[PDB]
């Protein structure tokens, strides 16, 4: 998603993106 939940949790997590690796990805693996 190019969202970063390394000091916060993602904001498109609407979308779908859930953070993971401290990394936001949405679908899954989509970054």
């Amino acid at each position: 998603c190019g969202e970063s939940c390394v000091f916060i949790p993602c904001i498109s997590t609407l979308l779908g993106c859930s953070c993971k690796n401290k990394v936001c990805y949405r679908n899954g693996v989509i970054p």
